[PDB]
């Protein structure tokens, strides 16, 4: 656990709530190491007068943070947790959460997206390492969508990273987590599909036709996402892999990130 000084930390603005207080943007001093000067950090609070219960559900939401040690997914900088209000401080991704960086790219302009395929292929190909990193963590993710994404920039013309965050939603589980509650990699698998569904389609909510309800039957009777508009036959043959009906039919995080840069390289090529 990364302990930090809160003394070095200042909440700046109100970013969100999410689930155990506030979430503030704020600045962290050296919290790299003693030159690293002052850096944009995201804080989760937990709101003074918290019972113990939801103390210990918040410390092991920092224990669970700083196994994580990769370029695709969010990482925890330090941790205030002796006195209250309690910080989990995080790296500070400017640009937002992925579904609101998506919906603007469409919405901004009729002459086109401010994201091209080879925009949300790289952006496919970055989540897919997160996952592949999860995979080999033996971490089981349980809520893989674009909402718990974040990207380091907010314009569309910088280079960009995205990264996987918050570590029902009927609409990105599989069929056996609807049916008898199984969590493994291999429904995260499933819910990559619907992720990167989401990238291609620019953040359209999956099934948007049915009720969350409906979701639920028509997932576990064969039914399946509709395919994106001028999308890749190699990226929807990707996609209705992930969605294979039996889990060890589903392919792995290793096998899709090869089919992804496979892809990008062809694409290039052409
Ligand atoms: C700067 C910034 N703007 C965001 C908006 C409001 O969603 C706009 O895209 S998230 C965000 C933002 C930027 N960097 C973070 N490290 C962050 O982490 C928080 C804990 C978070 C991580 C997620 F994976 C998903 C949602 C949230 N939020 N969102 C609100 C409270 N927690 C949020």
């Amino acid at each position: 656990l990364p302990a930090f000084p809160r003394e070095k930390l200042t909440l700046r603005l109100l970013l969100g709530s999410g689930a155990f207080g506030e979430v503030y943007e704020g600045t962290a001093v050296d919290i790299l190491g003693v030159g690293s000067g002052e850096i944009k950090v995201a804080v989760k609070t937990l709101k003074k007068g918290s019972t113990d219960q939801e103390k210990i559900e918040f410390l092991k939401e920092a224990h669970l943070m700083s196994k994580f040690n990769h370029p695709n997914i969010l990482k925890q900088l330090g941790v205030c947790l002796l006195n209250e209000p309690q910080y989990i401080i995080l790296e500070l991704m400017e640009g937002g959460d992925l579904l609101t960086y998506l919906r603007k790219a469409r919405m901004a302009t009729f002459y086109g997206p401010l994201l091209t395929l080879v925009d949300l292929v790289d952006l496919c190909v970055d989540i897919s390492k997160g996952c592949v990193y999860l995979e080999r963590m033996h971490f089981i993710h349980r809520d893989l969508a674009a909402r718990n994404c974040l990207v380091s920039v907010k314009d569309y013309t910088s280079p960009r990273i995205v990264k996987i965050g918050d570590f029902l939603p009927v609409r990105w589980m599989a069929p056996e987590s609807l049916m008898d509650g199984i969590f493994t990699t291999q429904s995260d698998v499933w819910s990559f599909g619907i992720l990167i569904w989401e990238i291609l389609t620019l953040g359209h909510q999956p099934y948007p036709a049915h009720s969350n309800l409906d979701v639920l039957n028509y997932v576990q009777t064969g039914g399946r996402l509709e395919p994106p508009r001028n999308c890749p036959d190699d990226l929807w043959n990707l996609m209705t892999q992930c969605w294979a009906q039996e889990p060890d039919q589903r392919p792995t995080f290793h096998r899709i990130q090869d089919q992804l840069q496979l892809f990008r390289n062809f694409f290039l090529n052409s």
